[PDB]
């Protein structure tokens, strides 16, 4: 896991329900939530690439690579596993 619930509370802080992401089903397809895909994409790889200093160009942005939350853990966790308190820090 490394750190999975923050991952899931990370994309769930974005559009969180009057529910705690550790009582929402993060096995939800975040395809849903596409709205990340595009622009809170732009602002998650602004931020994200910023901390690793890593070229947006280097990974390619596609709506498979949100299909599912447990995805985007094991490419994260593949390279590195940033745990954060909250997605605003
Ligand atoms: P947004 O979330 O609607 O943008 C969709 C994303 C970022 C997933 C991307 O555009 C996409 O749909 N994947 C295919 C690649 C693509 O269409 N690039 C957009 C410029 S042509």
């Amino acid at each position: 896991m490394q750190h999975a619930s923050v991952i899931a509370q990370f994309v769930v802080e974005e559009f969180l329900p009057d529910v705690a992401p550790a009582d929402v089903d993060v096995d939800l397809d975040l395809v849903d939530n596409g709205v990340i895909d595009s622009l809170g994409l732009l602002k998650v790889i602004a931020w994200l690439e910023d901390r690793f200093g890593i070229a947006a160009d280097d990974v390619e942005l596609s709506p498979e690579h949100f299909r599912s939350i447990r995805s985007i853990d094991a490419f994260v966790v593949g390279a590195t596993t940033p745990p954060v308190e909250a997605k605003l820090q």
